[PDB]
RNA sequence: UGUUUAUAGCCCUUGUUGUAAUACGUCCACUGGGGACUGAGGACUGCGGCUUGCCAAGGAUGCUGACAUAAUGGU
């Protein structure tokens, strides 16, 4: 019966960073290998 | 022991600095974050906003990963 999906209306924005995430600041990595 | 700001000061009233501050009550169709649960519906209609179009506006989508000899679900 070849259901459409509806329209969503969930558009893609630009994400928020932190504000103490300036570039050129040291930080400590949490996960992962390093 | 007794006295009246002196070599400490205190209390009361008024003026002033004053449209003083603050506490508190209340309101903002003011705003900035952190966490959790949920994704029902399934072309288009509608009510709105910004401007044919776009949108947070009649219910989730997007970007990725890892794993399939295991993860999940069981019995």
């Amino acid at each position: 019966r070849e259901n459409v999906p509806k329209k969503a209306r969930k558009a893609v924005r630009p994400t928020k960073l932190r504000a103490s995430l300036a570039p050129g600041t040291v930080c400590i990595l949490l996960a992962g290998r390093f």
